[PDB]
C-alpha cells in the first residue's frame, strides 16, 4: 500500500500497475548554431515505445534509490561508522529494490569516501573508521534491476563551512546535465562543467581555494550490467571532440577539489570488478575456481567488495582474489585520493538519452 516510516515495501509493491514513475524530462538544447530540438516530442515516438521495458526497469531502480536516499538523509550522522552507514543503507536497498540475484539488486557497492578520498572507498570488515562532524562524505550507491542501472551519488556535511563547495559541485553537475544531449560534443560538456565549477572561490579554515574539477574523473556512458560502456565525458577543458548518441543512458557527474584537481590509487582496496572484455577462462585452482563461481553467480560483471563476500559467507578469499586479479579475470578499483588536506565533493545523476526527450531519470 504506502511506504512505512523507516522504508522496507519493495518499489514493485507501492506500483501494482508495474508502471513506475518518470524522472525529470526535458527538451534537448539547441542546435549550434541555434535550431531547436522541440521537433523529437511530437515524431521518435515509435523508437521511444520500442525501449519502454528499458526505460521502465530504469524508472523501478531510480523510485528504490529516492527512497534509500531520503531515508539515508534523515539518519546520516557524525559518530556513526561507515560500516554501520553502508549497512542500514544496503540493507534499506536490498529491500526497495527487492534483490532477486542477477534480476534485480545493488549495482555496485555503496561509496562514502571521506575527505580527500574522492571515490571508490567503502569500508572492509575490522574498518574502524567513524564519520566525523568536520567530514565531507560522498555517498554514491547503485540500483538496478535486469541491469539497467542507476548511478546516482550526492555529498554529506555537518559544517556549513564547506556549503560554497558543495554549491559549486552542484551547480557544475546541473551545468552537466542541462549541457548533454544527442550529437553534443563531450569535450563541450567537460568545458561547459569546468567555466562553472572554477567560478567558485570558497574559504576553509582563513585559507581561500578556487573550486577546481578533479581532470583525471569524469561521467560516462552506461550499458547492461556495464558501469562504463566505452564512452568518457570530461570535467576539465581539453578533451576528445566524441558526440553522445541516441540511445545511450550517461551518468552525468562532476568532482570538485580544494587540492590539486588530479586523484592517484590509495588505501586498502575494497571495490572489484570482472573486466568485461574477458571470457570464458577454465580454473582448475580449487579457491580460485570457487571465487569465481561465485563472483559470477552474484555478481556478474557488476562491481563488489570483500563485505559482500563476508556477507555471502566466504572467507580465506584474499589469495584467490588477487589471482583472479593477476589472471586479468577481475580488476581492483581502490581509493582515488587527492593530496592530505584537501577536500573532495561530488553530485551525479543518471541520465537517458530518449530519441523523444532528455529524461533524468535520477531526478
Ligand atoms: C575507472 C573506473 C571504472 O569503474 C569504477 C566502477 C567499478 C568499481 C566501482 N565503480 C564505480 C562506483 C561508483 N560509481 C561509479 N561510476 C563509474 N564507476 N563507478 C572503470 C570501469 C571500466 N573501465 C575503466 C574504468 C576506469
Ligand atoms: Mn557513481
Ligand atoms: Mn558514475
Amino acid at each position: 500500500k504506502v511506504q512505512t516510516d523507516p522504508p522496507s515495501v519493495p518499489i514493485c509493491d507501492l506500483y501494482p500497475n508495474g508502471v513506475f514513475p518518470k524522472g525529470q524530462e526535458c527538451e534537448y538544447p539547441p542546435t549550434q548554431d541555434g535550431r531547436t530540438a522541440a521537433w523529437r516530442t511530437t515524431s521518435k515516438k515509435a523508437l521511444d515505445q520500442a525501449s519502454e521495458e528499458i526505460w521502465n526497469d530504469f524508472r523501478e531502480a531510480a523510485e528504490a534509490h529516492r527512497q534509500v536516499r531520503k531515508y539515508v538523509m534523515s539518519w546520516i550522522k557524525p559518530g556513526m561508522t561507515m560500516i554501520e552507514i553502508c549497512e542500514k543503507l544496503e540493507d534499506c536497498s536490498r529491500k526497495l529494490i527487492k534483490e532477486n540475484g542477477l534480476n534485480a539488486g545493488l549495482a555496485f557497492p555503496t561509496g562514502c569516501s571521506l575527505n580527500n578520498c574522492a571515490a571508490h572507498y567503502t569500508p572492509n570488515a575490522g574498518d574502524t573508521t567513524v564519520l566525523q562532524y568536520d567530514d565531507i562524505c560522498k555517498i554514491d550507491f547503485g540500483t538496478h534491476i535486469s541491469g539497467r542501472i542507476i548511478d546516482c551519488a550526492f555529498t554529506v556535511t555537518f559544517n556549513p563551512k564547506y556549503d560554497t563547495l558543495l554549491k559549486a559541485v552542484k551547480d557544475a553537475t546541473n551545468t552537466g546535465i542541462k549541457c548533454a544531449g544527442i550529437d553534443v560534443r563531450l569535450c563541450d560538456v567537460g568545458e561547459a562543467i569546468q567555466e562553472v565549477m572554477e567560478s567558485y572561490e570558497v574559504e576553509i579554515d582563513g585559507k581561500t581555494y578556487q573550486v577546481k574539477p578533479i581532470r583525471n574523473l569524469n561521467g560516462h556512458s552506461i550499458g547492461q550490467y556495464r558501469i562504463h560502456a566505452g564512452k568518457t565525458v570530461p570535467i576539465v577543458k581539453g578533451g576528445e571532440a566524441t558526440r553522445m548518441e541516441e540511445g545511450e543512458v550517461y551518468a552525468i557527474e562532476t568532482f570538485g577539489s580544494t587540492g590539486k584537481g588530479v586523484v592517484h590509487d590509495d588505501m586498502e582496496c575494497s571495490h572489484y570488478m570482472k573486466n568485461f572484455d574477458v571470457g570464458h577462462v577454465p580454473i582448475r585452482l580449487p579457491r580460485t575456481k570457487h571465487l569465481l563461481n561465485v563472483i559470477n553467480e552474484n555478481f556478474g560483471t557488476l562491481a563488489f567488495c570483500r563485505r559482500w563476500l563476508d556477507r555471502l559467507g566466504e572467507s580465506k578469499y584474499l589469495m584467490a582474489l588477487k589471482n583472479l586479479c593477476d589472471l586479468g579475470i577481475v580488476d581492483p578499483y581502490p581509493p582515488l585520493c587527492d593530496i592530505k588536506g584537501s577536500y573532495t565533493a561530488q553530485f551525479e545523476h543518471t541520465i537517458l538519452l530518449r530519441p523523444t526527450c532528455k529524461e533524468v531519470v535520477s531526478r
